[PDB]
């Protein structure tokens, strides 16, 4: 059994730091704030420490804290991401936008001391300076997604490949496929999931006081997909 879950009944806060080199541009993210896993709520605050983000904000929300969704009661059996902790999970993905260049970002998301922390190291490879990512043609927003967790059994974790759509100034839609891999840090024990899916919403917004280049964000998750039987109403 994992006594995990328990660390997530309350607020909790959370801290983000990312490296960036995308086409050798180098940047550094850092976010704070908290969350609230009874309710899958997110509040951050994410600033690029380095000056000017050389890519759109949206590219990276994937990137910049799963252990916050709210799994509803009849499902807590399938929540691998706070079964692992404090300890933690890797988080791999590979995130490859269409006609353009692919994001690999590799992040270790545990407990230090009371806060969460997520710590990812990103590298974007094959871009069009001018396209849609290093040209900065991408609204700024985030449109509601739902991902799909499968168990990764013969890597004691979960996988999950999703499709973000991202809305362009001039209409159309960039396309980021997304493949991620998340495996344990410790040896505990970690609860393998029946396949199910993460509903997420996002809301990006700026602060008036804030002068550097950031992104404020709040964000739902939460997970749904099993089906429900009577039994459960016990």
């Amino acid at each position: 059994v994992s006594k995990g879950e328990e660390l997530f009944t309350g607020v909790v806060p959370i801290l983000v730091e990312l490296d960036g080199d995308v086409n050798g541009h180098k940047f550094s993210v850092r976010g704070e704030g908290e969350g609230d896993a009874t309710n899958g709520k997110l509040t951050l605050k994410f600033i690029c420490t380095t000056g000017k983000l050389p890519v759109p904000w949206p590219t990276l929300v994937t990137t910049l804290v799963l252990c916050f969704a709210r799994y509803p009661d009849h499902m807590k059996q399938h929540d691998f991401f706070k079964s692992a902790m404090p300890e933690g999970y890797v988080q791999e993905r590979t995130i490859s936008f269409k006609d353009d260049g692919y994001y690999k970002t590799r992040a270790e998301v545990k407990f230090e001391g009371d806060t969460l922390v997520n710590r990812i190291e990103l590298k974007g490879i094959d871009f069009k300076e001018d396209g849609n990512i290093l040209g900065h043609k991408l609204e700024y927003n985030m449109n509601s997604h739902n991902a799909y967790i499968t168990a990764d059994k013969q890597k004691n974790g979960i996988k999950s490949n999703f499709k973000i759509r991202h809305n362009v100034e001039d209409g159309s839609v960039q396309l980021a496929d997304h493949y991620q891999q998340n495996t344990p840090i410790g040896d505990g024990p970690v609860l393998l999931p029946d396949n199910h899916y993460l509903s997420t919403q996002n809301a990006l917004s700026k602060d008036p006081n804030e002068k550097r280049d950031h992104m404020v964000l709040l964000e739902f998750v939460t997970a749904a997909g099993i089906t429900l039987g009577m039994d459960e109403l016990y």
